[PDB]
DNA sequence: CGGCAGTACTG
DNA sequence: CAGTAC
DNA sequence: GCCG
């Protein structure tokens, strides 16, 4: 990063807008920040600033104030509420609206939340694991978790295929959670397995709390046996083999990579989701789908890139 | 002016 | 539905 | 916030 002295200050305003609910402005900051993190050289002119995609007038002005002054004065007017809003929205299941409501109602600390707030089932689990869910795990531990889920899955059906996606598959040395994708090449045997799979993972004490228990998605909490172990977030998705390539693409990410590809598909009258790549999609004035189009055959990730006119990228080059 | 990705789950 | 999360 |  040739522009840390700039990016460091912008990230503060980005987080501030984000926890206060100004999501599009925060999105603009996030994009500019990675634009800057990716410039080869330091930014040293206003007109150089505008040269970068994702940096416009208002952002170039801020970068200019920063180098001429070493400071950004907007930093000195950020609401006193922002650190508390960040504290509260780091509870899993509590976002900006819940955080702002708790703040309005007088709560200022997690002790206040614990003793006085009315929590959803999910948020009570989030609070109980507050510290652990802010911690990443070593890659090696993600492997043991993936293998734990796969052994329990293949006990029921040896044909089941399980793959850890997310940051693990992008090759990162540490992982925020473990994202396990499960399918079956027979196109049928994936059905109805969650019941038994999850009950198998509880019987041993591995699965400790459930956050979401859907027909296709499980989100929850696990902990490997023995001393020195933290609770870890675990996500499991079960998909039909027909959708494996698009599900793998989605669940490998990164988030900004997915958003970028899906935005590209839209420009081409196509639609990309965790289910399928579709073409001939009909949309209205506002970019919203009004006609579904046709699913395109995508047996592999490479096919999705190809049909979008893009060169293939291995997972590690998707870490955007 | 207005989109900024597309979807699943919860109550 | 709004809210939240992936 | 940026950009078409
Ligand atoms: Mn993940
Ligand atoms: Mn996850
Ligand atoms: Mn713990
Ligand atoms: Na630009
Ligand atoms: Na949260």
């Amino acid at each position: 990063n040739h522009n840390l002295h700039i990016t460091e200050k912008l990230e503060v305003l980005a987080k501030a807008y984000s926890v206060q609910g100004d999501k599009w402005r925060a999105l603009g900051y996030a994009k500019a920040i990675n634009a800057l993190k990716s410039f080869h050289k330091p930014v040293t002119s206003y007109q150089e600033a505008c040269s970068i995609p994702g940096i416009g007038k208002r952002m170039a002005e801020k970068i200019i104030e920063i180098l001429e002054s070493g400071h950004l004065r907007k930093l000195d007017h950020i609401s006193e509420s922002v650190p508390v809003l960040e504290l509260f929205s780091n509870i899993w299941g509590a976002g900006t609206k819940t955080a702002q409501m708790w703040y309005q109602q007088g709560f200022r600390s997690l002790e206040d939340i614990r003793s006085q707030a009315s929590l959803t089932t999910q948020q009570a689990i989030g609070l109980k694991h507050y510290s652990d869910f802010l911690e990443r795990m070593p890659r090696e531990e993600a492997t043991e978790i993936e293998q734990t889920v796969q052994k329990a899955a293949q006990a029921f059906n040896s044909g089941l295929l399980c793959v850890a996606c997310g940051s693990y598959r992008r090759g990162k040395a540490t992982c925020g959670d473990v994202d396990v994708l499960i399918t079956h090449p027979d196109g049928r045997s994936h059905r109805g397995i969650f019941s038994r799979l999850l009950d198998s993972l509880r019987q041993e004490g591995f699965l400790t709390d459930d956050l979401v228990k859907g027909e296709t998605k499980y989100l929850g909490v696990c902990r490997l046996p023995g001393p020195g172990r933290r609770h870890r977030r675990l996500d499991i998705i079960v998909v039909p083999y027909s959708e494996f390539a698009c599900a793998l693409l989605y669940f490998t990410g990164s988030a900004h990579f997915n958003r970028s590809m899906r935005a590209l598909a839209k420009t081409k009258g196509m639609s990309l989701s965790e289910h399928a790549l579709s073409t001939a999609v009909v949309r209205n004035t506002h970019g919203a789908k009004v006609g579904p189009g046709r699913v395109l055959p995508t047996p592999t990730e490479k096919d999705v890139f190809r049909l979008l006119g893009l060169p293939y990228r291995e997972p590690a080059e998707r870490d955007w």
